[PDB]
């Protein structure tokens, strides 16, 4: 995996890996952080904090020792630390080394939420994704099918419910775009779609409270960067067989 997800802990030798396989990020025992190159060659450290350490991803990557201490910190500069931050940022190590931190608010939404769900899990699906009618998403006990009719659908499974529709009868597909929107076609008719170009690449995540929201990365901070006051323009990276969030790659320079 290249990535971390909101919570996500490490500790004792875990770690993450680049796409490319040459980078990795590991919480060792003795409680330092370490990126490392080739496997061989350490390129940065936190330094060791000492054992019963761990790092967690709740905003800030947070490292932490034995005594339940915050002893080092990618200190992202934020306007408010926001408990639902928390469960949404997210990181990604990538194929030059970096690693940064994602923090995405939704853009659209089937449902407008009165407040956060506590413990939902996202499927996510990617920018690029091309939905063509059978395809299907299930998480928990929702599934979100783009059907033979070209109605866009999210049931309940069991039993069986419908709970959104976007009526598009006749739709041949539904494109997570790189300009931002979701939209569904007849050839190149719009049918519908979520008011969402801003040329930032949406993905969209289905819960597995039966919702489905559209986001676009907004990258805070990188280790070699540090805190971005403007989110850059990022592109897509290299889903990996299964990472839990979003994959991204950002350029070196400008
Ligand atoms: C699986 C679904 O596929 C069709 O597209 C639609 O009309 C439904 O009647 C059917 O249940
Ligand atoms: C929401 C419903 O809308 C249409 O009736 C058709 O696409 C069905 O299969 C679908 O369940
Ligand atoms: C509805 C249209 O909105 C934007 O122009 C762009 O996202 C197009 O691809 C889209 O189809």
């Amino acid at each position: 995996a290249s990535s971390l997800a909101p919570r996500q802990v490490i500790r004792d030798g875990q770690f993450i890996t680049s796409p490319n396989g040459k980078y990795k990020l590991v919480m060792q025992a003795d409680g330092n952080l370490v990126l490392y190159e080739d496997g061989t060659k350490p390129i940065w450290n936190t330094t060791p904090v000492g054992p019963g350490a761990k790092a967690v991803m709740e905003f800030n990557l947070n490292l932490y020792n034995k005594a339940g201490q915050v002893a080092w910190s990618s200190n992202v500069y934020t306007a408010y630390l926001f408990e639902e931050f928390k469960d949404e940022a997210y990181l990604n190590l990538q194929d030059d080394g970096d690693f940064g931190i994602f923090s995405d608010e939704a853009k659209w939404g089937s449902i407008v939420l009165s407040r956060p769900e506590v413990g939902v899990k996202n499927k996510i699906i990617p920018t690029g994704t091309v939905m063509v009618p059978g395809t299907e998403y299930i998480n928990g006990n929702y599934r979100l099918a783009f059907q033979g009719d070209g109605n866009l659908v999210i049931y309940q499974i069991n039993p069986q419910v419908v709970i959104w529709a976007t009526y598009t009868m006749g739709a041949d597909r539904a494109v997570v775009q790189e300009d931002g929107n979701f939209v569904i076609y007849k050839g190149t008719t719009a049918l519908w779609h979520t008011h969402t170009a801003t040329g930032m690449p949406a993905y969209l995540k289905f819960t597995n409270t039966g919702k489905l929201f559209l986001s676009q990365p907004t990258l805070l901070w990188t280790l070699k960067r540090g805190s971005l006051s403007k989110p850059p323009k990022v592109i897509p990276g290299q889903h990996g067989p299964l990472d839990t969030t979003p994959i991204w790659s950002w350029p070196h320079d400008y």
